[PDB]
RNA sequence: GCGGAUUUAGCUCAGUUGGGAGAGCGCCAGACUGAAGAUCUGGAGGUCCUGUGUUCGAUCCACAGAAUUCGCACCA
RNA sequence: GCGGAUUUAGCUCAGUUGGGAGAGCGCCAGACUGAAGAUCUGGAGGUCCUGUGUUCGAUCCACAGAAUUCGCACCA
């Protein structure tokens, strides 16, 4: 509950990716602050604000992923702030797929890492369209040249996967120092400030290189859980990214995938940051309260849409490579009704194997393809990546061919 | 997730000299007795949890994986 | 390791004329019994601790040894 939400700019969903610690969430308290600056009614956001459960705040990283508002004169943004260390990276994957474009977060005293590769892959597999650049830590350094160097290995690590890296804008800066000035002092706007302008570049690099998506209004509806929660007096709410159509009260929705079966709800609540929507559509990040569900009967990876309309998932076909003993792997077949784990991103829910006709039993090094019926519905995306482990063992990895239901 | 302990016959479990695959109970059979029970005797019964490695040789050693279990870490 | 005692049948033991290898118990069988037990019949049963020696002949005598067993290893 809270104030009401007033469409009166467009809407666009972004985040920050990158390698631990490149200090993806400094940047993002700066952008709270510096736009706040510029559009009163941008509630600023200090890390605390952010990195908020303790452990986060005890080891100091990022570990569930957040969301944070915010706007320009051009538009308005719901932005997703994602850990980087690879622990991690299923939530990681999951805000990553509610992004319109991605802000990676490059640490320019330390360069392309890891996860800075990883990111910006599975930034991919996830639908992320555009991926902008904020080459941080700059006050760390002052070697052009090992500037310029980062740089060129940020736009090829994009190529590489894809991104037009040729053409990817690349803002350089340190968030920790946009940050520190907003605490001085909270009114600084464009020019009063070296460090402060930069995130104006990014800003404006975010407005003008990320376009905003044509959200597809008119198909059923369909909003993929991204979590799950339980408010005081209201109920259960489901919260995630309109992929396409539109909801308001009133409607009666289907929970599909990860489960049996699929369950039918009205939605009784709709709103976009603690505030209040009419009706959201196509794009808009929200949380929705349905009638009657428990929290057991709607969770992350599952899907919500148009009653009938679709076949979070259960079901799927799958092309899987099966290790061998010797890669750490089983040392005996298996058969229709193995049930182990499987692992997408952040998740992990147990699934029956169910062999193609003439094949009998999987042996350890084989390249099967079969189908798997999960226990709880969850994300799927065809070419989505797994992995199975079972009996404290990695057993195979495969990824997604076909959506069953 | 962490960390401890366990996985050996159909059940419950031994098994540390790295070279023999075991005991009990059950399954059957022989002996027995009118007839059975009990006993005694014999037999059949095994992916030593899975895989890769070390080794002349692995149930045993190293490593990765799995299941179960108990303790803790999670809980709008 | 100092000395004595002991060592014969499955068990416990006799065995002194240097010439027969024994008893009791037990064990097996027969008879008897409805059967088993008890009794009667019968049968088997031996590295006389080992070796060597003395002797016409060795459980027996001599030497070496073994095993069991008991006592002994004490005085600034």
């Amino acid at each position: 509950a809270k104030g009401e939400f007033i469409r009166t700019k467009r809407h666009v969903n972004v985040g920050t990716i990158g390698h631990v610690d490149h200090g993806k969430t400094t940047l993002t308290a700066a952008l709270t602050y510096v736009a706040a600056a510029e559009n009163r009614n941008v509630e600023v956001k200090d890390y605390g604000d952010i990195d908020k459960a303790r452990e986060e705040r005890a080891r100091g990283i990022t570990i569930n992923t957040a969301h944070v508002e915010y706007e320009t004169a051009k538009r308005h943004y719901s932005h997703v702030d994602c850990r980087g260390h690879a622990d991690y990276i299923k939530n990681m994957i999951t805000g990553a797929a509610q992004m319109d474009g991605a802000i990676l977060v490059v640490s320019a005293a330390d360069g392309r890492m890891r996860q800075t590769r990883e990111h910006i892959l599975l930034a991919r597999q996830v639908g992320v369209r555009y991926i902008v650049v904020f080459m941080n830590k700059v006050d760390m350094v002052d070697d052009r040249e090992l500037l310029d160097l980062v740089e060129m290995e940020v736009r090829d690590l994009l190529n590489q996967y894809e991104f037009r890296g040729d053409e990817v804008r690349v803002i350089r800066g340190s968030a920790l120092l946009a940050l520190e000035e907003m605490h001085k002092n909270r009114k600084t706007k464009r020019g009063e400030n070296e460090w402060v302008d930069k995130i104006w570049e990014l800003l404006d690099a975010i407005d003008e290189y990320i376009r905003t998506r044509v959200r597809d209004v008119d198909k059923r509806f369909l909003m993929r859980v991204e979590d799950v929660f339980t408010i005081t007096g209201r109920g259960t709410v489901a919260t995630g990214r309109i992929e396409r159509g539109k909801v308001k009260v009133g409607d009666e929705v289907e929970i599909v995938g990860l489960a049996r079966e699929t369950r039918k709800t009205v939605v009784t609540g709709v709103e976009m940051h603690r505030k209040t929507l009419q009706e959201g559509i196509a794009g808009d990040n929200v949380g929705l309260l349905l009638r009657g569900v428990s929290r057991e009967e709607v969770e992350r990876g599952q899907v919500l849409a148009k009653r009938g309309s679709i076949t979070r998932h259960t079901k799927f076909e799958a092309s899987v490579y099966i290790l061998k003993k010797e890669e750490g792997g089983r040392h005996t077949g298996f058969f229709t009704g193995y049930r182990r784990q499987f692992y997408f991103r952040t998740t992990d829910v147990t699934g029956v194997v169910r062999l193609r006709q003439g094949v009998e039993m999987v042996m350890r090094g084989d390249n099967v393809t079969f189908t798997v019926e999960l226990i709880k519905r969850v994300a799927l995306e065809e070419g989505l990546r797994f992995a199975i482990r079972e009996g404290g063992r990695t057993v195979g990895a495969g990824v997604v061919t076909k959506i069953l239901e």
